[PDB]
DNA sequence: CGCGGACGAAGCCACCATGTGGGCTGTCGCCAGGC
């Protein structure tokens, strides 16, 4: 993989912080299985002005029209087990049920997302999960391109024991829960 | 030598006072639900 720091400018939406993440990647592939996790991700760290954004990626991303004035980038390689390492991560804890009139949606409480996220991590990484408990998005009129929700994202932190290091690299790179399009999936590790 | 231009010749009369005015403008919170 390989990580860069980012910053759009003039954002009023969530899809076209999408668009604006595609458009700087003309080769781009898509190697999917029917069930399990597709195989960029990324994370929003400032908002109110431009905003700025710390991308994970395949593909090498150059500075575009309204971009940085220049192309930070690094590309990284990947973290002995039973060592503590730093952790991070945005996701959308959900449960899905028949909806009167498919819905995605202890159990909330900052419990059941603790239950949720350990739940995701599973034989990979051990690791505490920031419990949140609580963003709109609409089609910018482009054909085929989306149209109108709202969602709930929570944060998550600290040092991550991980019990098997392929496979919670595997879930660094595929990413940790739905709409990673949408600001989610993406955690990050540091050596403590 | 002739014509044209310029200049000249007058008749002239002389203790103490100040006040006016009035005419041009635009703004949100967003989304969802119910009527």
């Amino acid at each position: 993989t390989w990580l860069t720091k980012i910053v759009p400018d003039l954002f009023r939406t969530a899809g076209n912080l999408h668009r604006k993440l595609i458009r700087l990647s003309s080769d781009l592939g898509e190697e999917r299985i029917a069930n399990p996790r597709q195989q960029l991700l990324f994370r929003i760290e400032e908002t109110r002005n431009e905003l700025y954004l710390l991308v994970q990626s395949h593909s090498p991303l150059r500075v575009d029209r309204l971009g940085p004035g220049y192309h930070q980038m690094r590309n990284l390689d990947p973290l002995d087990k039973g060592s503590r390492v730093r952790y991070r991560i945005v996701a959308s804890p959900t449960k899905r049920l028949g909806r009167s009139e498919t819905q995605r949606l202890t159990w909330l409480r900052g419990a059941a997302a603790e239950e949720w996220w350990h739940s995701r991590a599973a034989a990979n990484g051990l690791e505490l999960l920031s419990t949140y408990a609580q963003d709109d998005v609409r089609d910018p009129g482009t054909a085929d391109r989306s149209r109108k929700i709202r969602h709930p994202a929570v944060r998550f932190d600290g040092e991550a024991v991980i019990s098997d290091v392929d496979a919670v690299r595997h879930a660094v790179l595929n990413g940790i829960g739905r709409g990673k399009s949408y600001g989610c999936g993406l955690l990050s590790l540091a050596l403590i």
